[PDB]
């Protein structure tokens, strides 16, 4: 199957954020298998490496002006030398942890700004190689 890459990313995002206390209401509302698959795949990479996360709170010092370059890096990084599925969980556990950062740093504009800037990545570099790696339903067989 083929999906909407900007739902996964919204779906994804908003969930974590109201678990956290924070209701991001501009970003408020098969398909469900990926959800749930991509959400426990995350929180696995997080406990995986739950003392790298921890620690990464201080590495980013995120400001409004800043955060896109921030964000941008680390993705760039991430994809440097090529896709697949672990970077792919990775990027969006990042993402996910840029936008509690920014609540909690009384920054939560930069939330809606980081949902586009995951959905813009994923549309423009990661969607060719998704679809032509079996696509999300892939991943749910190979996470599931
Ligand atoms: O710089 C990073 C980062 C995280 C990974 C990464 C991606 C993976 C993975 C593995 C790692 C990884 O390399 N780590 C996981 C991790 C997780 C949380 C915080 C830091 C790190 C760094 C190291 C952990 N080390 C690796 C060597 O052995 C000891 C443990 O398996 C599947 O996909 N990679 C990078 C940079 C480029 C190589 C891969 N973040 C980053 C971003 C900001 C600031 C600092 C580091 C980053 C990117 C995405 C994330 O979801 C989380 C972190």
């Amino acid at each position: 199957g083929s999906y909407d890459n900007r739902e996964i990313v919204m779906k994804y995002i908003h969930y974590k954020l109201s678990q956290r206390g924070y209701e991001w209401d501009a970003g408020a509302d098969e398909s469900e298998v990926v959800h749930k698959t991509l959400r426990e795949a995350g929180d696995d990479f997080s406990r995986r490496y739950r003392r790298d996360f921890a620690e990464m709170s201080s590495q980013l010092h995120l400001t409004p002006f800043t955060a896109r370059g921030r964000f941008a890096t680390v993705v760039e990084e991430l994809f440097r030398d090529g896709v697949n599925w672990g970077r792919i969980v990775a990027f969006f556990e990042f993402g996910g942890v840029m936008c509690v950062e920014s609540v909690n740093r009384e920054m939560s504009p930069l939330v809606d700004n980081i949902a586009l800037w995951m959905t813009e990545y994923l549309n423009r570099h990661l969607h060719t190689w998704i679809q032509d790696n079996g696509g999300w339903d892939a991943f749910v067989e190979l996470y599931g």
